[PDB]
């Protein structure tokens, strides 16, 4: 038998920190987390403890590592069915990737109000605190291929399939407020322009090439998701740490068919948090999957991703009271002028079993509504409804991609529909048309009502001519950019001010950049002469005079749109690194892990090989990683204990470990001889804010280490790390 | 409420004859006829009665009449989601059929063996008469379209899939004992050249063109089954009254690992029974399904289709002993060589519920093959390994079509193939290779043995070079031809002889004619000559002295090569014509149909119109059809009772009716007065042979027409209806 | 008119060193470069300059930014065919990548014998040292996939489609002389273990996790290909400084019958290099795109891809 | 899409224009048509926006739909002219 006599290659069914144990498929990870969803998956689950290894066809397979040949040295014979029909299915693993989002990382959970939203929306799944909504939520980047990196600069999808009892719903959102473009037609145009360039398919994941700004600078719509894709939201942390968005005005309409504009909002309970872009572009490198890797992980420990669903009202008689069009997808609704109201809560708990079944097959689609939501005229919408339907033909191979059993409603689903390839439903209905009386005419059409009735679209009054015509209310570009920079704090706006400067350094065709700079100086001078100062152009008199944008509705500022401006920092399910030595001081250790497991904050212990190293007091301590293959990268805070220091103290990897830490701006804390590596980092013998240093590793230093740790990074650091060279 | 108030739209859940009642969906119209894997469908079966139509995502329609539309006269809303999803699901509802076999009628049923065949195979289906293995069994013509017609002039497929407990089995046979050609290479040539000519995708259904005949012309090889699909062979009566071989040598292997070849065969139980050539030409005309029809109510009536499974069996040492090679699938074996000996008993006892979804999406594979059996070197057979899983790939849109309901075997399959379009089940296995020590190896392989092993092929010595090279041993061609005209009766023959004649006259280059007369003379001068007068062509001095080919094995004829030189007919479930008039004597009809059903034989009551008339004694008889509705070629004889005869003998479709059935050969019983029909098809005073007479239909008028039936046609009458005008 | 006045969009159709001008397709690029293929390719070659812009049916399109609506402000209508034949493409773009070797750069050349091998084989494409054979090379990686990083540590792949007066000859290689596995039966198990876990879908380009290495440790035959891998080899500089492989014994057949062994070497002209791995590691991150980016501007500027 | 393979059924010979096509549509499953233009977007400054878009007009203008007036509710109903 190939598996340890000691068990140890199982890992243990319970909730265990991120690399106690091999992840594991969720359903023998987690096997008693149930809900309505995961529990009808039971009829395809295959398990395989204890079956013989099979063809397809129920044969069973006496020897799995040949083919059949004339003679031990022989050709291999057509006859060989076993070999043919496992090479046939490996050959054939593949489906098309999909054409945006192909990148996404994805995790089943539930649903549940806050309260009844009855006089609002007869959305069954919103109309009882009681009704728990079983969701599965997919994560993703945009731009790049399925096997891109996780932390690239790019927006992200926010996507979750509502498994309510009156049909799916879909919530296809991102993690902004907006979108690049006004409407459905030219989203082919600006996806190309995005995309790796035609000729050569260069490059992955990044915007930071000319094809994308020769269309931002053709394309002043895009300019205010272009700002949020420039800051440091480009950059999550996490999908954990980032905000989600509906993107459009949809509407609520309630059992007295009353509408009312609704857009949608996801809060993250763990709060907002980004990376810096050094940090982000060289953990594309150290690991491509960490926000992959940080998802699962997270749920595997308990630490389940929590979003509380929010809403935005505004009632029909108030479409016309902004100064900017409630259906033009390039405008937010500031929340100090319609606050977000808090309506549920959303709990991812258990990993998918299979990827490739439950993940890369899912389909989601924002035209899948229920009753009690319908749509609006937003023209990027519109568009949106055609294209999620049409591009599952190809992708999951036909129109019964609903039967795929992660897309399967958990509502009863009947009709006249037949046939299609891959049909699984085997329809006993004598008849395949309505009206009938062969069947009664069953099912049957359901008139609209307060509850589980039929959908009726809002007789919303459509007055005009057949026109290709933007609207002139969408004509404004700088408003809303200029908002958004405003709302930014000193060192998100030198972020922004970076992004801006690193991806158009990256642009071949030097006229495309001061293309790029002359729209900046219609958003703000202060935003468009900082960037051209890094691209060595001067702004002209004209550039230097352009007046600015107006106010939005009398705004110069909402500090909503700040990932920092108000602290929201939440420790639980952060990581640090501990790097060890040959004889650590077991009394700091002690103290640093009691308080960390305090707060669910959790770490890996770190050294230049791997195996054990003894302390002090002759505790053995278990290495995770060395310093090499746990970079600082993957750490929110680096902590060194006491004791024989003299061990690394001339470790370049150590060193360079806390260089790096310390340029990303992350907390760091040293306890007493492992101050001697305040040097390596130049910090004065006096001390500096936010590096914990102390005689030994007690009570105050590691309150003052997790103080540091709610605020997310040192940013008063900034200035001091343009000297070292890390 | 659509329906009518007195429930007459729903068929009884009882059997019930043809034409009594709609026909259903099988588990409506059977609903306690069981098996294994009909069970095991429902966890895919949807019904439809008390529930609310739906889109596919489950939410409820309102209004399934109407478009969404900006006025109730204006444009058609790209928001519509509820009319494109219907929409697109209509628009992909096809697949690619079969590239042959499109054509092909399907039913579920079980078999079980008559003893234990342990001796010789440890195949485990064969293993225990009380063993019940649930089939699906596809009938099939071979060259035209799924939309084409049944009763054609063809080969027919005849494939069951065994759903065993150590896997899927499919025996995957034809209604001859050989093919046309002997090496799977020239299969795409051969079925080229009887399909559709490319340039203008004609003819349908029908070898009767240049290009088949042209092949046959330069590959003699082909002549065999050639002079079977000339024969009636070609056109059956019914899927239930033709017999199945299993084409090719494969190999039954005991516990002991002891090789005995095997050819399989289906005996029908009902007996063997034809058309002839004009009335199955004009039935395709007439009714398209009706070979489909046919099988559909024989299920529905009880008339259950029943085969035998027998087995050729050759031992090992004897592979040498005949003229012609074992693996030549172009050769048979005859039976007074080797005969038959009983296996088993196929019933098929249930429709399926929606033809599409088990029918048309059914994959059926000669490879498909379980421990106990195994192949040969038959070239054929060699070839159509690889075509039957290759071909499933456009088909059935990829690799997972074993996932495909009606495909599922019922034993359990377990492996680590993953992924793959339409993937259904998900794994939850922790490794997706072996050898694993993650999964402690599971699932494993499995040691050959004498039950529940593993698959081993059988140890067969290969010595030889690499060669494209056919065997010397496959060089005669004339012999089995020879064999197979010399068994055959003097009508069949006549029949053969027409058949050949027939289609050479469709054949426009009037040298491939020559050519085809040519190689009949290399089989027999008296087909040969026959076939030369037909078609105005005399043959050379040459040619009336081609020696004949050998005898086989010393055989100068082989009855068991005849439909009818051995009786064997079977009255039950055939239909006899009733021609109506406006008074019928009701004490005949009384006799005719209580004689009928006494013996299983169904009726249809044909008249002018439809509606009722009324019988001398006042009993109110309804009628089935009219006489053109249902016309004799759909019936196996007709009776015509006394009563007012002036009604309907000056009706040209009553006496055209008796003037049809009389040249198709079928018997007919005409009672009193009725006997005035006699100067329509020129019956002497006297009568003659295959026309039932009397004052009356009692005393011997049943049983004189029922013995008739029990030998299917007159062929004594052959002669006299060579001049009539019909 | 939206490009610049000075033309300083367009580059140089000539060739110019990596840096020095945006890149552009061949034959823009390289106009006067051709061999057989090549031409052969014209007739499918689609321009744009000058050109209206249409539908795939032929129509011109007046307005390419707005989609057909009841009112300016209003729903867009199911009648706006243009919008959905433009949609429906972009909807459809993609098609499964390949199940191994997904990521991989490519470019057009061609061949040449140095002299007649009749006296070993008849192939005509080297019958003649006069007999030029236009090419078609990928180069690849295995694992990852079409969007995967190129400096990863793995096998590289080496395809080499020759355009001969006999046929198409693919001699599909790698940058090893041999494999991982024996059989071909073990292949998608082999594949499977090395590919991104199937619960998680992690490591992406990588044989660093559990799967790969419990499959080596049970199957000692894969231990040669993995000091390969485990060396430099399995992180080279350039596609240009790698040595190619055709992996299996072949045979040439000449005129007379005879029949002799062979194993195929691609020999780079550039020399061997690789990066090391701390170098590559990083690099995968700074510029995912290295290799196939490399190998592009290397024929930019003239700077051919050589082998022997 | 399914019937003839995905959305390059314009490029199987029977179904060629006869008239130019040129625009930014690219790639799908056997996709023939090889592209050159360094654009595949637009607007664009790379190959100075071609191909364009052409203003309706008498003959060989862009299309435009005729501005048919549009007054009424969204309603899935049946116009009563109809019954
Ligand atoms: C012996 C009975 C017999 C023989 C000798 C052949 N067919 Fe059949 N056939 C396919 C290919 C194929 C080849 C390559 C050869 C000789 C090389 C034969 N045939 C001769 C197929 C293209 O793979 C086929 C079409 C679609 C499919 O799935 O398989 C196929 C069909 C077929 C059927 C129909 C089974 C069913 O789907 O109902 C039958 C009864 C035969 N063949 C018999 C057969
Ligand atoms: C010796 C060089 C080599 C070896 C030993 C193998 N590959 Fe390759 N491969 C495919 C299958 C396959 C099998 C079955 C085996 C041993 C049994 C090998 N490989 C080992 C494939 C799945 O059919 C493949 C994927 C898509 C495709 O069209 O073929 C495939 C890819 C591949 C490439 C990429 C070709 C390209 O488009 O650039 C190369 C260079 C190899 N293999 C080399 C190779
Ligand atoms: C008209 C085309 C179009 C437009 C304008 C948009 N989308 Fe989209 N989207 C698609 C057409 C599409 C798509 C091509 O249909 C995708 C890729 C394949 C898929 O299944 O749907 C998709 C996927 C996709 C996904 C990933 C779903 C998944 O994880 O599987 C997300 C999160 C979004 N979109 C979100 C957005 C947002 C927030 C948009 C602007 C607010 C937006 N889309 C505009
Ligand atoms: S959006
Ligand atoms: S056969
Ligand atoms: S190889």
């Amino acid at each position: 038998s190939l598996a340890p006599e000691d068990g140890s290659h199982r890992p243990a069914a319970e909730p265990t920190p991120p690399g106690a144990q091999p992840t594991a498929p969720g359903s023998l990870k987690a096997p008693d987390t149930r809900n309505e969803k995961l529990n009808s998956l039971e009829d395809v689950r295959k398990g395989s403890e204890n079956y013989a290894l099979t063809t397809n066809q129920g044969v069973r397979i006496a020897d799995d590592q040949n083919s059949l040949r004339a003679g031990s040295r022989g050709p291999t014979l057509l006859e060989d069915f076993i070999l043919r029909e496992k090479i046939t299915h490996f050959d054939h693993e593949r489906i098309p990737e999909r054409i945006v989002h192909a990148r996404g990382s994805a995790a089943h959970g539930y649903f549940q109000p806050y309260k009844s939203l009855s006089d609002i929306t007869k959305a069954d799944f919103l109309s009882d605190p009681n009704k728990i909504t079983p969701v599965f939520v997919r994560f993703s980047t945009v731009q790049g291929g399925a096997g891109s990196a996780d932390t690239v600069r790019d927006i992200r999808g926010f996507a979750t399939k509502f498994y309510t009892e009156e049909g799916i719903f879909d919530l296809v959102g991102n993690n902004t407020p907006i979108f690049f473009i006004q409407d459905a037609h030219k989203f082919p145009d600006f996806v190309h322009a995005v995309k790796p360039e035609p000729h050569w398919a260069i490059p992955q994941g990044q915007s930071a090439h000319d094809t994308f700004w020769d269309y931002v600078s053709l394309q002043p719509e895009t300019l205010h998701n272009v700002m949020w894709a420039m800051s440091d939201r480009g950059i999550p942390r996490s999908y954990r740490t980032m905000e989600g968005f509906g993107c459009h005005t949809f509407r609520l309409i309630n059992a007295e068919g009353k509408a009312t504009f609704v857009r949608f909002h996801w809060k993250p309970l763990a709060g907002k948090a980004s990376l810096v872009w050094d940090e982000a572009q060289k953990l594309t490198g150290r690991d491509p999957d960490f926000h992959r890797r940080e998802l699962w992980e997270a749920i595997e420990a308990g630490d389940f991703p929590e979003y509380e669903l929010g809403f935005q009202l505004i009632p029909e008689e108030d479409e016309f009271k902004f100064d900017f069009d409630l259906l033009d997808p390039t405008k937010l609704i500031p929340e100090e002028l319609v606050p977000v109201q808090r309506v549920g809560k959303m709990v991812l708990n258990r990993n998918p079993d299979n990827f490739f079944a439950e993940n890369e097959q899912a389909a989601f689609h924002p035209g899948h509504i229920v009753p009690g939501l319908d749509f609006t005229n937003d023209p990027l919408l519109q568009g949106r409804l055609f294209s999620y339907t049409d591009t599952q033909i190809s992708r999951l191979g036909g129109p019964n991609f609903h039967e795929i059993p992660i897309n399967r409603p958990t509502a009863p689903y009947h009709n006249f529909q037949r046939d299609g390839m891959h049909r699984m439903g085997i329809d006993t209905n004598p008849a395949n048309y309505e009206p009938n009386s062969i069947n009664d005419n069953w099912p049957r059409e359901t008139p609209p009502g307060p509850k589980r009735g039929g959908f009726e679209s809002y007789q919303e009054r459509v007055e005009g001519n057949k026109v290709r015509e933007r609207s002139p209310s969408f004509g404004e570009y700088y408003s809303h950019p200029r908002l958004f920079w405003l709302s930014q704090t000193p060192f998100e706006q030198r972020h922004i001010v970076d992004g801006f400067s690193f991806e158009l350094s990256k642009v071949v065709r030097p006229y495309i950049r001061e293309r790029v700079v002359d729209q900046l100086a219609h958003i703000d001078l202060t935003l468009a002469q900082a960037v051209a100062k890094n691209l060595g152009i001067e702004l002209t008199d004209d550039q230097l005079n352009i007046t600015p944008p107006p106010d939005v509705n009398g705004l110069k500022k909402d500090p909503s749109l700040s990932l920092y401006a108000i602290p929201d920092g939440d420790v639980k399910g952060r990581v640090v690194a501990i790097l060890l030595n040959d004889e650590v001081r077991s009394a700091d250790l002690l103290a640093i892990l009691k308080a960390l497991k305090a707060k669910g904050v959790h770490a890996k212990l770190l050294y230049s090989r791997m195996g054990e190293v003894t302390a002090d007091d002759g505790t053995v301590l278990p290495i995770a990683a060395t310093f090499a293959g746990a970079p600082s990268l993957t750490v929110d805070a680096v902590i060194v204990p006491a004791g024989n220091i003299a061990d690394i103290a001339d470790n370049g990897d150590a060193n360079y470990y806390l260089m790096e830490a310390y340029k990303h701006l992350k907390p760091i804390a040293l306890a007493g001889d492992a101050r001697k590596f305040k040097a390596t980092i130049k910090i004065a013998d006096q001390g500096e804010e936010g590096i914990v240093e102390a005689d030994s590793a007690d009570g105050s230093f590691m309150d003052e280490l997790l103080t540091l740790m709610a605020a997310h990074r040192v940013w008063s650091r900034i200035p001091k790390i343009d000297k070292i060279p890390a």
